DNA sequence: GCTCTACGTCATCA
DNA sequence: GCTCTACGTCATCA
């Protein structure tokens, strides 16, 4: 009877979670926790985490879901990713949550000037 | 009995123009008009004629011959091209030679101001 | 006179 | 709050 790792209640797993990023968590832990499940478009994590395409593409290195592109069915699909495993990636790659902070200020100085 | 189009005497043609190439070209002929029949790298068609890796690699656009990299055989292939395919697409591309050594004048200012 | 592309950005088009 | 890549550069690393 195994149980979410959040709630450690429910034994029915949220089936994207489970099934794409295998994460034994719970929709409801899930919108609980959106610090850990939301997931991010690939635009969205290149924003927020400082990500580049190299890394993102990398088939062995995320899980990914991919849904059809929201704007026409014949673009490039859209890239979903879990906040958890794109976040600690990230902190690695700048340094905790501090590195990538200091990041984002020095992103904002070049924005600045220019 | 067919001739290098060329000289109209040659009957034996160089076997990478022809092969490769796609010309009935003796080998003699070809070391007479470098103009036309010279082998010219990747990156020299990029400086030369400014082409682009798009263009260089579009499989559909030019015939090509490979050689092993010669700075190491673990290296990128070597990609030759032939400077009468190359020239002519740059020509169409930049507005003959003197829309192309206009793009190198206009170039010429972008790295002497830099 | 060797090739690939990320670099740090972004528009555009798809 | 969509994605891919050309931008023209070029330095590295292959
Ligand atoms: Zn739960
Ligand atoms: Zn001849």
């Amino acid at each position: 009877a195994p149980k979410c790792i959040e709630c450690h209640i429910n034994i029915e797993m949220d089936p994207v979670l489970h099934d794409v990023f295998k994460l034994q968590v719970c929709k409801q832990c899930s919108k609980e926790h959106p610090e850990k499940y939301a997931l991010l478009t690939k635009t969205e994590c290149k924003e927020d985490y400082f990500l580049t395409d190299p890394e993102l593409n990398d088939e062995d290195l995320f899980h990914r879901l991919e849904k059809p592109n929201p704007h026409s069915g014949t673009f490039a699909r859209m890239q979903l990713f879990v906040r958890c495993e794109v976040e600690a990636f990230a902190f690695k790659k700048w340094g905790g949550e501090e590195g990538l902070d200091e990041e984002w200020q020095r992103r904002e100085e070049g924005k600045a000037h220019r």
